[PDB]
């Protein structure tokens, strides 16, 4: 279908904003004044601990650059989730039979 | 249609809601011991950060009037978040032929 | 109609169960060796905090009580929240004319 | 039906991935540098915090595999509270009539 296919394709697209956001967050925030968003193993973290909007508090960026990195991290897991949840609120509308 | 546009301009609403908050959180909390919502360039990330429902900690009010903000800022973001899920659960309702 | 009308209900029942946890919070938490979920003013903050699921971090429970409280403030958060998306979700399925 | 049940289905699968989850991140982070998941009591703590992606920070994995564990409990929040706002859309919507 599409509802069901959509999702699918949105998290494979979920998993490329966060390596992209964490590999492009660690350049932008490596030689600030600021937390550890200066490796890339970390960064990893700090993406799904941001997708989610977990947000612990053990990380986040200082700077201006990767703050906005920080924003399409952000708004990338907030929809691509919100996409699952309608994929499966067409899938229980679609028992109207 | 509605639930195509309603979200689409719900989101120029968010911005409005962040732009507003920001500039009306330092007023609120600048000459109080408090946290840095002492400046304009950090209220901004707050709200994000807020707005999101991430949260890390690095910034919030402690003022009784930054605080009602804040919850202005936190209900925005997930109402007009909630509008954005809505607009996509139709499309892929609006599939049923 | 109920769409429309259940969730307008759940949000005078949110309000409800923060004023509750609060009061309740304060009283499981004030004599112990913890963080200041010990005077009221500041748990209606950790309520609004917590049932946004924003959780600066600022404030939360150390009782095993005052954690079951969370709970509960937590997914009266997150259910009725989820009624308004619900609630808009048939709004703009209810355009299929 | 399906949609009313599923979902009252995916909360008892949620507290078995908390269960599962607080018992595995212990022994994942108690011989490491880390934060307070060297205890279970303290790991139910975080998994509620984590699910319902509260996040407060107090609480957080430090290794790999603790970080690993953190996303399961993740997702599993997010999408079981999905389910549930999509049982309620389609309760909503099952009113056309
Ligand atoms: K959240
Ligand atoms: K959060
Ligand atoms: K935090």
């Amino acid at each position: 279908a599409l509802h069901w296919r959509a999702a699918g394709a949105a998290t494979v697209l979920l998993v490329i904003v966060l390596l992209a956001g964490s590999y492009l967050a660690v350049l932008a925030e490596r030689g600030a004044p600021g937390a550890q968003l200066i490796t890339y193993p970390r960064a990893l973290w700090w993406s799904v601990e941001t997708a989610t909007t977990v947000g612990y508090g053990d990380l986040y960026p200082v700077t201006l650059w990767g703050r906005c990195v920080a924003v399409v991290v952000m708004v990338a897991g907030i929809t691509s989730f919100g996409l699952v949840t309608a994929a499966l609120a067409t899938w229980f509308v679609g028992r109207e039979q």
